[PDB]
């Protein structure tokens, strides 16, 4: 039975997370982004951006270095557990679109980047002494939305997280990836091939050559979900569920990539029938675009769920 994932955190004038915690149709919420990586950011701490959510306070380290990690995200801290008591999985997303100049420079820093995020946003640990930006919150895992600068270091972060997950056997944690169509994917093919993700949502918008709309109009490009299944079945990610990532309204992505619920039904019905043990559902970019695209009294994502359930 098939799932609906959605991104929240980067919506203009977005409602707070708890508004989406109450939308039953949501299965998984990815929260973006940890958009500053340790190698290029103050103090070698990662940094975060959550739109109108946190107050804008950043941590300053014991050394008095002013970081780019937001320290005043009180609404997110309150909201994540609500979502989790509604049975949703909340994943913390790494990367996104802005800024476009972040990457990982060494395997060492790839290990420290995952260890930092696990200390900061994972279970509360006795020996941890860094920030706890969401306090006692424990996210359900991490999403890799790497959109620039190549694929170095991410397989190592994923493998690192998994080693940590295993030290905590009583709870299942999750790893996911958001690549683009154009494959190999410059940022994430290596991670996908060489590490186990639970979920992979291919972004099927913003690239003309293989978009979801090219499914509807086959002269625009060639929709390539078939090739992606073949790649996945030889990867360390062979047990991943593979989702179709879509814009939740006309303006959530560049012109021409939004599909109407009718087009969505055609695509999804073919791919769910063709790949019943691999197809995972729909990912949506993003929560605020979906909230603002009300069709017959319900947001776009409610309609996506209805499509998936039938
Ligand atoms: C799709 N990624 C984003 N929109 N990212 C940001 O707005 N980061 C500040
Ligand atoms: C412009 N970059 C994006 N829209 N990124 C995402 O949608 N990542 C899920
Ligand atoms: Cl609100």
């Amino acid at each position: 039975f098939s799932n609906l994932a959605i991104y929240w955190g980067q919506g203009p004038n977005q409602l707070r997370l708890s508004h989406f915690c109450q939308e039953t149709s949501l299965d998984i919420i990815n929260i973006g982004f940890i958009n500053y990586f340790p190698d290029m950011s103050p103090g070698h701490w990662p940094g975060s951006n959550f739109g109108n959510q946190c107050d804008g306070s950043v941590y300053v380290t014991n050394d008095g270095v002013v970081t780019k990690l937001l320290s005043g995200c009180h609404q997110i801290m309150e909201d994540i557990p609500i979502c989790q008591a509604a049975g949703k999985k909340v994943l913390l997303s790494i990367g996104g679109a802005y800024p476009p100049d972040q990457s990982i420079l060494s395997e060492d820093s790839a290990v420290a980047f995952a260890t930092f995020l696990w200390g900061a946003f994972g279970p509360v640990a006795e020996g941890w002494e860094g920030p706890r930006p969401f306090g006692d919150v424990v996210v359900d895992g991490f999403d890799f939305d790497i959109e620039h600068n190549g694929g170095f270091g991410y397989a190592t972060m994923v493998n690192t997280f998994r080693q940590y997950f295993n030290q905590v056997p009583e709870r299942k944690f999750y790893l996911s990836a958001a690549p683009q169509c154009i494959i190999p994917d410059a940022q994430l093919s290596d991670a996908i091939f060489n590490a186990a993700f639970d979920f992979i949502w291919i972004q099927y918008y913003n690239t003309a050559a293989c978009s979801a709309k090219s499914f509807i109009d086959t002269s625009l490009g060639t929709f390539n979900f078939d090739a992606w299944v073949t790649v996945l079945k030889a990867s360390a990610s062979k047990d991943a569920k593979l989702y179709v990532g879509l814009p939740a309204s006309e303006t959530a992505a560049n012109q021409g990539y939004y599909l109407t619920p009718d087009e969505v039904e055609s695509l999804v019905s073919t791919y769910m029938d063709r790949y019943p043990d691999t197809f995972g559902g729909i990912m949506l970019w993003e929560a605020t675009a979906s909230e603002n695209n009300q069709i017959d009294g319900a947001p776009y994502a409610d309609h996506m769920k209805d499509i998936l359930l039938h």
